C-alpha cells in the first residue's frame, strides 16, 4: 500500500465515510495529470490508489471533496476542498499515509511516511 | 499582559465567545491552586488574567469549559474540557498566548511564547 | 478493544513510539483514581487498556507524557503532558479511539466513538 | 481589511515570520488568475492583501509557501505548500481571517468569517 488516505470527522467523532478524492501528479508543463482516485470506505480509509512500480518521483496533489461531504450532512462548509500537495518518492519508494481531520470551517492534515 | 487565551470555533468559523476558563498553578504540595479565571470576549480572547509580578515561575493549567460551550449550541460534545498544562517563566519572564481551536469531538491547542 | 489510543508525530511524520500514558477515572470525591496505563507500540498505538466489563460510565482522563517524548528527541517542548478528559459509557458500552497529533508547542486530539 | 492571513509555527511556538503566500481567484475560464501576494510580518500576519471593492464574489485560493519556510530552518518538510480554497462573498461582503498552524509534516487551517 504505497499511498493510503484516511479521513476523520471532528463533528460526529467518526470516520468520514464516502469522501471522494482525486490524486494528480504534476506534469512537465506544470499542469496536473490525473493519477488515481476513489472514495473512503466505512472505516474512513482509501486503499489501493496505486502500486509501488507506478508511484514514482513527482509532486502529487490529493484533492479531497470535503464540500460535498458536509453538504450531504446538511452543513454549510468553508472550503471548496482540502488539498494536500507533496513530493513523493524522491529518495526512492516510500509508503505514505495522508490523514485529514475535517470540521466545517477547518481541516488538519498530517503524513506518516515509512521506508518499506 | 503575560498570559492571553484565544479560542476559535471550527464548526461556525467564528471566535468562541463567552467560553469560561479557569487557570490553576501547582502548589508546593503538588495540588492545583486557583490562579485566575475569566471568559472570552466577542473576539474569542481573554485578556488581563494576570500581571508580570503575579505570574511567577511554575506549572500552570488552563482548563477551558468547552463542554458548556457546545451544549449551549445544542451539541453534545466529547470532552469535558480542553486542558493546557505547561511550565512558565522557567528562564525568566515570557509572554504566553494559548490558542485553542474547538470542534465537538476534537480540539487543537498551540502556544506562542515571546520574550519581552 | 473498548479503549485505544493512537499517537502521531508531526515533526518526523511517523507514529509516536514509546509514548507513556496513564488513564484515570474520576472518583466520587472528585479525585482521579488509577484506571489503566501503557506505552505506544511501534505503530504509535496502545491497545488492551481495559475490557468491556471493566469500562463503565465515568469521567476518564488520558494523561499522555508528551514532555518525555520530546526530551528523548532532544527537543524542548511546551506542554507538561497532553490530557484528554471525557465522559465514557454514559449510554452503555461504546468503543473509543483517542488520537493525538504531537508537535513541540502544539497538540491536536480527536475521538472516534463507535457503537459495538 | 476583508482578507487577512495569520500563520503560526508549532515547532518553535512563535509566529511564522516572512512566510510568502500567493492568492489566486478562479477566472471565468476556470483557470487560476493572480489576485494578490505578500509575506507575513513579525506577528505572523499578512494584512492589506485586498480592498472591499476588489474582493468580489468568487473562488479564491491562498497558497502558503511552507516549504521555503521549513527549508530555511534546516527542516525538510513534507508539503510543497499549504493550500486554502474557498468561495468568498457569496451572500454579500464578509471579512475573512485564514489561519494556519504549521509543522514539518502537518498543517491545520481554519477560517474566521465575520459580517461587517
Ligand atoms: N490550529 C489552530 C489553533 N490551534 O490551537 O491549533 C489555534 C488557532 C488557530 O487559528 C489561529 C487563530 C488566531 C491566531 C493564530 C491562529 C489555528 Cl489554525
Ligand atoms: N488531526 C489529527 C489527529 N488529531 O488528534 O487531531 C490525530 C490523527 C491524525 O491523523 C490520523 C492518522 C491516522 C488515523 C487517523 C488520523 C490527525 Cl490529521
Ligand atoms: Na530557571
Ligand atoms: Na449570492
Amino acid at each position: 500500500c504505497p499511498l493510503m488516505v484516511k479521513v476523520l470527522d471532528a463533528v460526529r467523532g467518526s470516520p468520514a465515510i464516502n469522501v471522494a478524492m482525486h490524486v494528480f501528479r504534476k506534469a512537465a508543463d506544470d499542469t496536473w495529470e490525473p493519477f488515481a482516485s476513489g472514495k473512503t470506505s466505512e472505516s474512513g480509509e482509501l486503499h489501493g490508489l496505486t502500486t509501488e512500480e507506478e508511484f514514482v518521483e513527482g509532486i502529487y496533489k490529493v484533492e479531497i471533496d470535503t464540500k460535498s461531504y458536509w453538504k450531504a450532512l446538511g452543513i454549510s462548509p468553508f472550503h471548496e476542498h482540502a488539498e494536500v500537495v507533496f513530493t513523493a518518492n524522491d529518495s526512492g519508494p516510500r509508503r505514505y499515509t495522508i490523514a485529514a481531520l475535517l470540521s466545517p470551517y477547518s481541516y488538519s492534515t498530517t503524513a506518516v511516511v515509512t521506508n518499506p
